[PDB]
């Protein structure tokens, strides 16, 4: 590659040797175990491609990683792109099978595997073909990633490339029948990282992101890049604490003794910490969370509110960065009490800096932003993935229109906050209409007898696919599906015939099959019923 | 241009129309002129772009501006490069004939000039071959401006083309014979405002740039894009207010009667409103003015951080974004008082996010960052100009060795802050060192009976290019040249032979040549003195 | 595309319209079905290329075909190719998740899929994505395809195209984890027709295929192109008999009935055919079947010749064409008796016209022909598949060094015949040496206590990979390992130490782990044992 100095490429080592601040005596912090400054990371860096380089990894190879959040991961972020290969980064709560799978799909030649892995590995061994060598991971100086740094100088003179390069990929199990595979080159994840930057670095008062932070992942390093903050927490120079395995009294000790003071997790997690007895002693009112991944609840951040915890929603994809909005406050906003707060920090959110994001019809028409018109979002931006990997039809509708589609179901207001209201799957076409059944299903939840309950579209000759209930009881509790009707006929404000109350056809199951991730299976769900 | 709409391109459209923030009924306020909201301004943009269509404007071609900072001034900043065409900003304290040179040199089909601009026209105006339309702008209802946009409609749709089409361009005079014209595109200019945004918005509690505050700038918006804050604060959605042309007292009124949080100026200016009378009864504590341009004073800085005025300096040229480096202080030097406080902040500060920065001897040697060892700093970042326009001989030069030559001496501390040290061809090369004339000059200056001194090269043949001093005196002052050596010749800490008091050679002439500019002509100072 | 008529481009269509001879009533036979003439075949095939385009099916989709042997698998072998589509044959025997796994990779578009196999289709079509039509075949008038070919009209021009445009594709499981794609162009399969039409058209006196023969192929049309028999019949304007799904009194009854004089088939279903007792008065004196696929074994050659049938073997892979070289004799050695021709007519044979066939070393050295020194076989011939479909690493070990590697070891003797003595898999490295597997197996199986066994390679310290033995006793059979051991070492004229009799590790074991295909399992048996 030759390159003349004036054209600037934009590169992921720009963003670890030109960062925003470097502090050399800022640490990483990896849980109980290990700690170091940033002129140690550096160093680390620079040997850990110096090993990779004696292993024979070169420009277009695949190194691919399974571990949980540690320095390694981070080491792993930066390492293996600026040499020029790619990081296949390893879901590790698939099945081995799919797993196996996504090995054999990416073709990686080296394997980075935690030894508590390792019976993933030893059941699907047999049938992997393109990797040469695996290094196990551990957490005290058994390490062979240890081993191998060790012997290696902190010297390294870093490539130039070209800013297309691809950087990493992971695979999104999705609505297909095998995982799907996208991929990042160093130009969009430098990108993401200044936009978001420039996004939630600006805001005024509330839920943002400074160089006088402390920042502790909660939300797997596999996932998304982490919601790309690693990235982001790296180019300001400050404090990173990695937990580990998250586990919520240590996640708590963590936050009190290092006094973290930005996070991300899930939902459940927030509400494992908030829940637990430790943490009724704890001072939280320094701590920021942005909770992504699934719909944040009015209630959890009710609940998160009344600790002191700036709590707010953001919203992203494996397709796309995944950032694409967040829930900012305006001054007037945080006026509000807890109530009116709740409602706002629980929204979608705004579209961040360099992103269209408008929502559509089946027939690719753009719905007005009125505030009630629902349909699909679909997007552009700087940093979304053009195809699926080794891909073509599933690819193509992706990007038809010229958008990217989201596949989720949302309306917008006249000022611009985003409402996710059900998937476009998920939606129940009856009649001419499209109910969502996650409004349905969340009334039928409200009932005090209910545990669980999926929404699923079965059939109907005169009103075409009609809403239908699965319903889990709790202990010792007994509602007949007459009963559910009538509660859920009570209620009125909705759409169809009268308010949609005929076709309920509420059934009471033991189980509603979910998938290894957690996530009620509702393609099982449609197959078993019907 | 045919583009997939998977490849983004970096353009100016997106900088206005995907914002990090948008309210439309946030306002841009003209001095005490006009009054409108952002929904206005985009509504003039398109219809301005309709105007430019209309008149012939096409794509590759050059609309040259010569007015004040006025909000038509701002519209020239989106809409001409929107179109595909190129604004040439033109630097209206040049001579006319270096004026007429630079409007030959750009080939400018249009002209847009303020009315009291008009003189300097008429004798410039029989020799401008490539102009077709001239636009006069006023400050009344008689704007030529406003009646063509009140004629246009509030539709455009803005083409899509490649990031790397020039944007805007404008000349610097610097120490060649006739202006040099530099030259930026739409990418770079995009992530000009993003690493800004990202370096300056993500600071503890000092000196950051947030989406509460409200701008007012104080430094021409024709000499470096206005330091690129005109696309900041647009792309942060806050109120913009513009004075039009600099009068202390309209100043003043402006930031009491607006509430301005956040200027750049330079250090005259600066002054002059310091020292006006009705400033003695303002509240200044929760501005906050970046001075660039010029080096800072300490005493001006300190005089500044006692009325409470957040001030820093900011370090760039015409040739590179502008911005290189900003001061940014972290908790702890914020606890200094107002002397260590206004030693750091006199600093030409730490470079930015993707910036490189190296001090390097003739050769191009790398030195050392012990903070004394003196080089000429050169610099990487995505924003630099590639070449001179039209010109290749200097362009060799800019670019020597693969990194982009500032003409600046400096040394820069192990913890990241550059002071800058003189000029490349201001150093005298006596014997075999290199002393800054700029510390001499200081230290004459700091004479109870001298004006202004200014210290050039004469010859030696023992000691090659020696020093030698001019001393203007001040209201009936007369103090010899052998009583100026001999006070200078106190001072000790100096190198060279004893502290260098031998060559000193001092003059006391009526008057120092000045440039247009108001710079001290340090070529002509040695062309009519040997 | 654009062609000069002079360039002429070898296409499947000449294939079927530029004959070595056409009778138009000359028959097709389905069974006891259908029966129709040469042209209601060529009017068929155009009929259904119009049903094809009139659904969408253009230049370079996919149609995926899973059916028994019948007139409409051999009209798939015609019109998908000749409108430019891709034919890809479905292995049924396969598992579902196996078949799910290969309609993915391939991405067809349509389906055509026999009734009896809507069970396997019921289980995986959940998770088929890319496929828009299934087209059910049945063997009555209630055929979907034939009621989509009535409604078109028997005039078609079929395009002229690049002779490189790919045909058709199917998936071979062998040794990987998941099954490999390969694929020939219409260039190859018409030199491979042409290939093998001078090689055993132009036989003296044995084992020939002409224009009087009438054609019924055994072996399944999904696997190899049915050895390419179906396109060297049609060109020789041969009566073809399908017989569908195989059951031997069928078969039986059809050669028979329609004086078959030219087979295929595979040595299990020939043992079934011989062994039936409705064979018993049969005259097969005319009949030429050639067994390929698996090794034909001396006895079932021996008790063949002995009801005059012309039987002699053929060697290929589905990654090579798929006929490399068949068993050819001589006029003198036509004279020898039913052993000795028993010996050459199980040979894997002498390489076929076009072909060049090397014995190499692991290094890649020439070894030679001497009749006994072993080593992996390599090729390079006219109808290769180049790589494996969307696939790197497993491609490169494919063509390492320049020739195709084939995975069997055998010798050559001075005058030309081959003879496969294993896998290169399978090679046990004891020691220095390479023992084969297949011999020590089978004098185990030759005891008259044991039904079958399997040696793997168990490891050793000392002597590195040595051998082991698994067997399986039959009705009431007991015979321990000690025994088995002394019966082994009983044998004489063998390498390694003595005669290889200390490292036999002789067990019984109630079964031993068979694929779907029916061939034992050796890498599930290396896995369980050790
Ligand atoms: N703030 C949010 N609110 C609601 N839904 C959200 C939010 N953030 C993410 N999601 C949902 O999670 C999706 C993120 O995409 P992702 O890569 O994680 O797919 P996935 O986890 O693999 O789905 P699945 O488990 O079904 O296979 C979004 O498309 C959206 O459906
Ligand atoms: N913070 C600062 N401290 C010291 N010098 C500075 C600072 N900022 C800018 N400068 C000086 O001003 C220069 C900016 O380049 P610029 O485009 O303005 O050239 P110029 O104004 O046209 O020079 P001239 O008037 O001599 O022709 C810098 O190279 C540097 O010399
Ligand atoms: N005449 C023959 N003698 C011995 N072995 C043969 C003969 N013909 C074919 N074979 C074997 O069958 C192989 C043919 O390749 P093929 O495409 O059928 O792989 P496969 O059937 O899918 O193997 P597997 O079942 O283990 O997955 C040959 O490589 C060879 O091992």
């Amino acid at each position: 590659y030759v390159n003349d100095p004036s054209n600037y490429q934009l590169l992921i080592k720009n963003l670890l040797f030109s960062p925003v601040a470097f502090n050399p005596e800022q640490e990483i912090v990896y849980a109980n175990h290990r700690r170091h400054s940033y002129k140690t990371f550096h160093d680390r860096v620079r040997q850990f491609a110096n090993a990779l380089t004696k292993m024979g990894v070169k420009k277009g190879d695949t190194v691919a990683v399974m571990d949980y959040d540690s320095h390694r991961y981070l080491e792993c972020y930066f390492a293996i792109p600026m040499i020029g290969a790619k990081l296949h980064m390893i879901n590790v709560r698939l099945s081995p099978e799919q797993i196996l799978y996504t090995i054999d799909h990416a073709e990686d030649d080296i394997i980075l595997i935690h030894e508590e892995f390792l019976p993933i590995l030893d059941q699907i061994k047999g049938r992997i073909d393109t990797v040469t060598r695996y290094v196990v991971l551990r957490d005290d100086e058994e390490c062979e990633y240890e081993r191998l740094l060790e012997q290696e100088s902190t010297e390294y003179n870093f490539p130039d490339f070209d800013e297309n390069t691809v950087a990493t990929t992971f695979y999104t199990t999705g609505t297909t029948g095998f995982p799907k595979g996208v991929f990042f080159t160093h130009r969009q994840l430098v990108l993401h990282t200044m936009g978001i930057l420039s996004t939630i670095g600006t805001n005024a008062s509330q839920g943002r992101l400074h160089q006088g932070d402390i920042y502790m992942p909660i939300t797997p390093m596999f996932h998304v890049h982490a919601w790309g903050l690693p990235y982001m927490a790296t180019m300001l120079g400050v404090k990173q604490v990695y937990p580990g395995k998250y586990v919520p009294d240590v996640l708590l000790n963590l936050i009190e003794q290092e006094k973290v003071t930005f996070s991300h997790c899930v939902p459940t997690i927030l509400h494992l910490l908030l829940s637990s007895p430790k943490s009724k002693a704890m001072d939280f009112s320094g701590w920021k969370v942005v909770i992504g991944g699934a719909a944040l609840p009015k209630a959890l951040c009710k609940s998160a509110l009344e600790r002191d915890i700036d709590v707010f929603a953001g919203y992203g994809m494996s397709e796309t960065g995944p950032i694409l909005s967040i829930v900012q406050l305006t001054p007037e906003q945080l006026e509000l009490d807890v109530d009116q707060q709740a409602e706002y920090r629980s929204k979608t959110g705004k579209k961040v800096a360099l992103v269209e994001a408008y929502i559509v019809d089946e027939d690719m028409n753009k719905l007005p932003h009125d505030g009630e018109t629902a349909g699909e979002i679909v997007v552009r931006a700087p940093w979304l993935t053009p195809n699926y990997y080794k891909d073509n039809k599933n690819s193509k509708a992706l990007w038809r229109g010229g958008y990217l589609h989201t596949g989720d179901v949302a309306h917008i207001d006249d000022e611009g906050f985003i409402k996710i209201t059900d998937r476009v799957k998920d939606m129940i076409k009856i009649s001419g209409e499209w109910v969502s059944s996650l409004e349905l299903e969340d009334i039928l939840h409200q009932h005090q007898s209910v545990s669980e309950v999926a929404v699923i579209g079965m059939p109907h000759n005169k009103w075409g696919e009609v809403p239908l209930a699965l319903v889990t009881l709790k202990e010792d509790a007994q509602v007949t599906e007459k009963e559910l009707l009538g509660f859920a006929k009570d209620f009125i404000n909705k759409g169809i015939l009268a308010r949609e109350a005929l076709l309920l056809k509420v059934k009471i199951v033991d189980e509603i099959a979910k998938t290894s991730v957690g996530k009620v299976d509702k393609k099982e769900l449609r197959k078993l019923h019907l």
